[PDB]
């Protein structure tokens, strides 16, 4: 029975490798990754690969791998699918734990937008959790972090990181990944899927993907949200992605809007992705 070689980029930003058979659908290396990581709320997670043309892809766990990867190699990353609107509510610490480190890489990779003082204040929430209580010792006035805190480091940022893990003494791991969870889940991006598409008039927008809905970029004063109730449908035909908005009370007809995405394939992953938001958020 031939089993493939499986390469997974664990968020830690080490590799696991494990062999499963070459018809195993994703579910199956899924399962394994999650043991590995000893994580029982799986369901906020995902696998991820580089299609040929080099975007990002969810593991569709229901189908074969092989039929996914098609021609590439089975190279993975493991990833949060679904950002939690509210991680106080998870039943975990360790799924909090694993939350906080694709945020730190949201947040590292400017995936996640932050002001400074967010920065400094998440990156304490990292040291204090990472080391625990701030010594002296370790740090000087020219002290420097092994942490990645932000797309871009300062040493007044890192200045500020110091400053505000003296403040948390006595704060556990646990504690500090609470708290780096109930400031992240604040920010205007958190948990947003950004898809680059073109409106009906031809103008470039981008498309956003979260719990509370779909959100439409356009002008940076003129950004539009259709709440996942007001949706009545989704659809994908050629290059072009459509929602159907619930007419207001009393209207006679739904509105279409319509995009255009890149090509047929850009259109069909926001199609997908909006489906499984809209599934798993109407559940919640
Ligand atoms: C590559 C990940 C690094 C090195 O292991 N760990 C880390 O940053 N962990 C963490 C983040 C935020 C909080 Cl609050 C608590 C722990």
């Amino acid at each position: 029975p031939k089993s493939m070689q499986c390469k997974v980029i664990l968020l830690d930003g080490s590799e696991y490798t494990c062999d499963v058979e070459k018809r195993s659908r994703g579910q199956v290396l899924f399962d394994k990754v999650c043991e590995h990581l000893n994580l029982l709320e799986k369901d906020y997670f995902g696998l991820t690969y580089r299609d040929a043309e080099n975007q990002k892809n969810w593991l569709d766990p229901a189908k074969e791998i092989k039929k996914q990867v098609r021609s590439g190699a089975w190279h993975f990353s493991f990833n949060v699918k679904f950002y939690p609107p509210d991680p106080a509510q998870l039943s975990e610490d360790i799924t909090r734990y694993y939350l906080c480190l694709q945020l730190r890489d949201d947040i590292v990779s400017g995936r996640l937008p932050c002001s400074f003082v967010t920065l400094a204040l998440l990156g304490s929430y990292t040291v204090q959790s990472e080391l625990g209580d701030y010594d002296p010792d370790e740090c000087g006035s020219d002290y420097i972090s092994e942490f990645r805190f932000a797309p871009n480091h300062t040493k007044e940022l890192e200045d500020k990181v110091i400053e505000l893990h003296k403040s948390h003494r006595g704060m556990t791991p646990a504690e500090a990944e609470m708290h780096f969870l109930e400031n992240a889940k604040k920010l205007s991006m958190y948990g947003v899927d950004l898809h680059h598409a073109k409106d009906s008039e031809g103008v470039e927008i981008m498309l956003g993907v979260c719990a509370s809905g779909l959100l439409i970029y356009r002008d940076r004063l003129r950004i539009n949200r259709f709440a996942w109730p007001k949706v009545l449908k989704i659809s994908y035909k050629r290059n072009n992605f459509y929602i159907k908005i619930r007419p207001g009370e009393f209207e006679q007809f739904e509105s279409t809007i319509g995009f255009k995405l890149p090509n047929h394939r850009a259109a069909k992953r926001l199609w997908k992705v909006c489906v499984e938001h809209h599934t798993f958020f109407r559940l919640l």
